[PDB]
Parts: C-alpha cells; structure tokens; sequence
C-alpha cells in the first residue's frame, strides 16, 4: 500500500555525469562508452546566446579546448562533432560505469526521472513528466544544464531528456538525447514562452485507478459518458484531449478495478465540477497528472 | 528554479542491496563490508531468540546479483539480523548508522528481491510512521541521507500498518514509534503537521516567487503555538527558529512574519490557490532540504 511519485534508482546513471568546460562554460556531461554528450550551448557565450551560429562556433574549437572532468580525473578529447543541438566528444577513454542504454524519444504525459546535476557531481533525483506544452516543471538552477531525464527497464536505461534551458516561466526545456528539443524551443536567449499548458488527461484517470486500487472510491459516481461529452467538458478545464488509444491504455487498470474507462471518466467530470469538498485522493488535494498509466501498473502491481 | 520532492542519488546504496532468502520468506538485505542486514522477522507470538537458534548459517541464502554470497555467521541485535558473509562488499561507500528525529527526512531505495526498483523522499511523521510506498517483498528496503561522500543509513522498512502507512528501525534495530515486529493488533498513533518544515516549504515558495499568502502581520511563539497545537500542528520550538534563521535572512521575512503567513493559511485556507503547485500545505521538506535544493549542492 501507499503511492508516491518513485523516481528511478538513479546509479547507473550517476557513473555517467561528467563536467564539461568550454572557455568560461560549465555544464554536465553524459559519458557513455568513449563519447560524452552535452547541450552545444557550452560553446557560446551569453552574449553568443542571442544568435549564435553554432557552426560557425564550433569550427573554431580545437579537442583540447573541451575539458572534460570524471570524478578527479580529467579526459582526454579525441574529436568532436554535432548532432542538432547536442555536441558528442569523443574521447579517449571508454566509460567502464557504461550501462546497457537507449536513447529514446518520449512524447508528451511520459513520465521520466531527472538526476539533477552541477558540476558533473548529482545532487538530486526527482520525477517529472513531458508536459502537453513540452516543458517540464523541473528543479534546475544555473549548471544543471546537461542533466539528464531517464527511465529503467530491466537493467536498461533510456535516455529521453537532457536539460537545456529555462524559460521564464520557471518551466524547463530540452532535447532527446540526439538533440532534437521537445517542443517549439531553440537554444537562443530570444522571446520563447511556454504555450498554455493543459492536464495529462490519461494520467489523471491512472491516478484515480490508482486510488481504487489502495481503497479510495468516495469519488466514483453511478454515471458514465461518452468519449465525445467527456472531452468537451476536458477542454473546458484546460485537460488535454482523451483519445481512443488513451482509452485503450486503460484497459488493463479498468480491468482490475471493474470500473469502465468511461465509468472513469464520469468520476473525473464530477470532480472537474465539484471540487473534492476538503477531501484528498492518496493524500492529494489536487488531481495528479504526473504518473502514467504504465507507471500505476508498476507501482501498485509491480 | 523548481521545487520538487527530491531524492539523494541511490547509487551508494543500490551497490549494498542482496536478497536475503530464508524459508519460504525471501526480503531485502544491506551488504556494507562482510556484513548483511536484513529485518529479523526474516527467520519467521515470536521468540527470536528461540527461532534464530534453530537456524544454521547455510539456511540463510543471500544472493548480491547473480552471485550467492556464504553466509559464515549470523547475530541478533534488537530488531535486526546480522548475517557474517565471506566476502566484503567491494561497493560498500563511507557510511554512518544514523537514528533520526520525527520531522527529519530521508530517501527510500524500494527494493524487492535484492532489486531497486525506485526511490522517493519522505519524512519521519510525528507518530513515527513514514508514509512510504511499499509492497510484499519491500522489507529490508532502506532509508539514508548523503552528506558529502557519507551515506548515514536511519532507516530499514519492516512493516505496513492497517492505515497503508509504514514502520520500521534505525539500523541497529530500534523501532521507531512504538511498534514490535510481529503479528498483533498495532495502529499508527494520531499524526501532527511538522511545523518547522512547513514554515521552510513556504520560504521554498517565496525564494521560487510565490508571495501571495505573506502578509504584514508578525506573531508571537506562544500566541502561535497556541494556534498551531489547535489544527494538529507539532509545536514550533526556539530550536526550529533558530534552523529557520538562514532562510529568514535570504528572503527577508522573519520566523514570526512567516508564522503569521501560517496562522492565516490554517484559519482561512488557500482560497482556490496554490503554493508550489500545492493545493495543501507540505511538510516534508526540511529547512536543510529547502536550503540545500535552492543552492545545489552535490554528491
Ligand atoms: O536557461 C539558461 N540557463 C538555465 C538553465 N536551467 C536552469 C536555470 C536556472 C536559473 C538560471 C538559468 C538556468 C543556463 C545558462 C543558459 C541559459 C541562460 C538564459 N538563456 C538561455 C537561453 C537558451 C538556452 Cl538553451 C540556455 C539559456
Ligand atoms: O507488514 C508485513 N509485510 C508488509 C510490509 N510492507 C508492505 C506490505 C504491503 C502489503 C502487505 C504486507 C506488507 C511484509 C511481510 C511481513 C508483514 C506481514 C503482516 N504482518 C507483519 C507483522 C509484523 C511485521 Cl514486522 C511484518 C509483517
Ligand atoms: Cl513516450
């Protein structure tokens, strides 16, 4: 019993978080086999920032003008290229911490857990989730850049995110880890906002199946809907849109609970309007959105 | 910015869990140098004296990954069995057996057969219990915090009371709260707020830009600890204002400034509105945590 927001044990990625120094520039770093990954931001400076052309930046860098740092030991950098937005340095010593690895694309309501870093050194782990507006609601003070979001699977770690920026909202953005960014950013200190951002819909419903399944169904009702009247009352409070593969998704916990997905979303309807009356849901006065329906599984079930 | 529940790095931690096996009872153990720990009720109205006697070392299977560690001894000290292995666990970090105060927080690694699966951050409630995430199979799972390249292991899991809230030792086997290993009728005492972490999540806030709940009103301890002790609320102590001094001085709002920002909060409510994206006022953050996450610092 009981339901927390978990993050990954975040080991085999800590023997990974590297500093990386360019000029003035010092940001994380992410050692994996010989090549270390990190925001191609650590080239410009903060007056580059503006308009850089990275380009233009990086052919006029030599290896050793990158110092990468693991631990007290300093790497040697063999070559350097990039890839988007990320710049790969290829050095000369092949990380023996490598854990078997993906790097995998997430969309928007994936969840992840971030190993905050400064330095090269961790200071924290936490979870998050890709917000529909494609930002992330993270903990990240000047140096994080370069910190990475991840998942665990088996012994296998998928890196999804790499922290690059944020944005005046207090909100984060990044990229995957071949450095495409999630969402319409640029790594440019231009006028970027975050879009309205809206509830992960499909999370919320996985978090009331999670409270049915530890003994909270005072929210439940004796309606239904229909997918169509569920998504036009949604829209009305900023939820995203609940499509059929979302309903599919819910399929397994709908399953387990007995109660339809549709069932489901009557509860989450009358909720919208009502309020919870001084009530929380596994210790929640707001209605979460940030675990997944495949994290629910993992969690209650495992 | 952001201010998130966080966890210290497991890593340290994850390199000490083994699987303990015993019987038909498989939980979780803490192999630090040749030594693993692991819940007593593993060997399971119990006498453990009684049980543990009728156990040989070769009935404990302790299993680190794919390799069977020799269990080469075995000892009882309070709640917690001490199994002697062969071979010193070579990722065993700089570490410290610590018993931690009701309102100080710590990082759970969640194992299950010797295998983390997550970790998350809680605190010690008022009433001893820690209100964790837990299934059959968690017992032997640790809490710990890190501080520099130390890990100061306080907690070991044990069991789940009735209410879904959790119980267990310091390492050297000590209950916290007043539970006993075993199968009787235990329930959680009432639960209290943990004030001084409540009055640092909402210096959190103000350092993070939300200002909405201060006010121009200050108060004093007394007339505070009288409201405070009215809403279930652990009374604030010199000691807690003191430890809040800090984050007093950074945002430039004193202890009783805040104070009165809380007595509003518990009289009136938050109005529709949030502080840190929290509809409720959270407790589980300490004035160390607070100051620690809002400056960096690292392991
Ligand atoms: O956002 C940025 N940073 C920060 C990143 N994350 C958390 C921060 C918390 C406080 C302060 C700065 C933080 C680090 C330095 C680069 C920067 C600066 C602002 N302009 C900008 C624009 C685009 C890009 Cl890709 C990076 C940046
Ligand atoms: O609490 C216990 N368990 C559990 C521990 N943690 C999370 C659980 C979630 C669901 C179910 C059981 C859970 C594991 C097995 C031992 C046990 C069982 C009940 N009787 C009992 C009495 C004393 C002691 Cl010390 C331990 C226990
Ligand atoms: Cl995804």
């Amino acid at each position: 019993s009981g339901f927390r927001k978990m993050a990954f044990p975040s080991g085999k990625v800590e023997g990974c978080m590297v500093q990386v120094t360019c000029g003035t520039t010092t940001l994380n770093g992410l050692w994996l086999d010989d090549v270390v990954y990190c925001p191609r931001h650590v080239i410009c400076t903060s007056e580059d920032m503006l308009n850089p052309n990275y380009e233009d930046l990086l052919i006029r860098k030599s290896n050793h003008n990158f110092l990468v740092q693991a631990g007290n030991v300093q790497l040697r950098v063999i070559g350097h290229s990039m890839q988007n937005c990320v710049l790969k340095l290829k050095v000369d010593t092949a990380n023996p911490k490598t854990p078997k690895y993906k790097f995998v694309r997430i969309q928007p309501g994936q969840t992840f857990s971030v190993l905050a870093c400064y330095n090269g050194s961790p200071s924290g782990v936490y979870q998050c989730a890709m917000r529909p507006n494609f930002t992330i609601k993270g903990s990240f003070l000047n140096g994080s850049c370069g910190s990475v979001g991840f998942n665990i699977d088996y012994d296998c770690v998928s890196f999804c995110y790499m922290h690059h920026m944020e944005l005046p909202t207090g909100v984060h953005a990044g990229t995957d880890l071949e450095g495409n960014f999630y969402g319409p950013f640029v790594d440019r200190q231009t006028a970027q906002a975050a879009g309205t951002d809206t509830t992960i819909t499909v999370n919320v419903l996985a978090w009331l199946y999670a409270a049915v399944i530890n003994g909270d169904r005072w929210f439940l009702n004796r309606f239904t809907t229909t997918l169509n009247d569920f998504n036009l009352v949604a829209m009305k409070y900023n939820y995203e849109p609940l499509t059929q593969d979302h309903v599919d998704i819910l399929g397994p916990l709908s399953a387990q609970t007995g109660i339809a997905v549709l069932d489901m979303c009557a509860s989450l309807k009358e909720l919208l309007q009502n309020g919870m009356n001084g009530r929380t849901i596994l210790g929640s006065a707001l209605l979460e959105d940030e675990f997944t329906p495949f994290d629910v599984v993992r969690q209650c079930s495992g």
